[PDB]
């Protein structure tokens, strides 16, 4: 009530209006997501032993028609791939513990599928794993996910199954025949899952030989990246010989870290520097890959966040979203500002960062000793941020507001079973 006010009145003055050279530049087309399970942003361009691990997905990030973006974070925290999931679908971020898709499964939200739905937008979630997992199967349906192809809708034999469902390769395959029955214009999202800690991978579905910095899991991530690569240019092939390229919005991302701070030797040296505090804030980036039809692309330098990709894409397709509670800015517009919080507090700017709760010269990389009264004031905007969001999740407070004309979900009309 005087909470979704409260929101509102700070959602609306932080809103950043569209790009006109952008907006509603892609405006009727399919969208296509495409999750990069702990895909971090130091992979792409990445050569081990004078060869790209990723090369499919570097020539994605160069492509003419691809906005790329080269200091765009992930901004998850316990919820880990279900956290990114919360920011995605709805611009609010995960709770400050735990997991918000666990314990806010059954509240109200309007997230892209109920947005993009509005106008007739079919929505469905591709997964090689069961809908129970994250308690998804739940959540979903308060989303307005149409659809949930999730494991039953997969040959789950043994040979094409890891230790966290279906491979990627197969799942890609068998995902093709859903997709191309699927109501046009759709709104998609394909969630991949070889790239999972610790990384396991049989040899003979190895393109690539581990790195060799002795630490385990560091070492056979490279190879696992290189078999999602390759799965994923499998897909992208069919998405050109189907049509669907042509037509669709494919958005490439990844959900967050793959190796933690607990491999600071091997992350020297396969980074080639000092893997400190700071730098470990850095290899925070994970990629962000907007392929637009007909659009000139570039790198995109402008410092983000997960919380601002929906208002990104909603612009894109010509929607306006200023109504929403969302915590997010249009990345392609002038008035939204770099800076990008983390949930335990931290943020990012292009000048000073604040790490591990200290602050940073963030071109240099030199320790600041003293907040100065701007630093502080950002910490606190922050801070703020994250209280507001956590208010929206904790309080359950869609449930008291919509935009106007904006027709909410009905959860018991879904059903993913076969
Ligand atoms: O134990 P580590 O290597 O710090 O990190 C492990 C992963 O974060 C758990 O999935
Ligand atoms: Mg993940």
């Amino acid at each position: 009530s005087s909470d979704v006010t409260e929101v509102l009145n700070y959602t609306k003055s932080k809103y950043a209006a569209p790009n006109p050279e952008y907006f509603g530049k892609a405006k009727g087309k399919n969208v296509i997501y495409i999750h990069l399970e702990s895909f971090q942003q130091f992979l792409v361009n990445y050569k081990l032993n004078g060869e790209e691990v990723t090369p499919f997905i570097n020539s994605f990030f160069k492509d003419q028609n691809t906005l790329s973006f080269t200091n765009f974070f992930h901004q998850t925290g316990q919820g880990k791939t279900a956290d990114s999931e919360m920011l995605l679908e709805n611009s609010l971020y995960g709770l400050p513990q735990g997991s918000a898709f666990t314990t806010k499964g059954q509240n109200t939200y309007e997230s892209a599928s109920a947005i993009l739905g509005q106008q007739g937008y079919t929505s469905a979630v591709f997964h090689g794993n069961y809908k129970s997992f994250w308690n998804r199967d739940e959540i979903y349906k308060q989303f307005g996910y149409d659809n949930f192809f999730d494991a039953s809708y997969y040959d789950m034999n043994e040979a094409d199954v890891s230790n966290y469902g279906l491979k990627d390769k197969p799942f890609f395959k068998e995902s093709e025949e859903y997709l191309s029955s699927l109501q046009q214009p759709f709104y998609t999202k394909f969630i991949t899952l070889t790239n999972h800690f610790p990384y396991p991978i049989d040899e003979k579905d190895a393109s690539i030989a581990p790195a060799t910095t002795g630490d385990s899991s560091v070492d056979t991530y490279f190879q696992t990246a290189r078999y999602l690569d390759e799965s994923v240019k499998s897909f992208v092939d069919y998405l050109k010989k189907s049509g669907l390229y042509d037509n669709s919005v494919i958005i490439m991302y990844g959900d967050h870290y793959g190796i933690s701070d607990n491999h600071e030797e091997a992350m020297t040296k396969i980074l080639g520097k000092d893997y400190n505090t700071f730098e470990n804030a850095q290899a925070q980036r994970v990629p962000l890959m907007i392929h637009v039809p007909g659009v000139q692309g570039g790198v995109q330098e402008q410092y983000g966040g997960q919380v601002d990709l929906l208002p990104t894409l909603l612009h894109l397709l010509g929607v306006d979203n200023k109504e929403y509670l969302q915590f997010g800015t249009d990345l392609l517009s002038k008035d939204h500002k770099q800076l990008v919080p983390f949930r335990n507090g931290d943020y990012i700017t292009p000048t000073y960062s604040m790490i591990g709760g200290n602050m940073y010269n963030q071109q240099t990389g030199e320790p600041i000793a003293t907040e100065t009264k701007e630093m502080k004031e950002t910490k606190e905007k922050v801070a703020k941020e994250l209280e507001l969001s956590d208010s929206v999740l904790q309080g359950d407070l869609l449930r008291f507001y919509a935009p106007d004309g904006f027709k909410k979900v009905d959860p018991s009309k879904y059903n993913y079973n076969k």
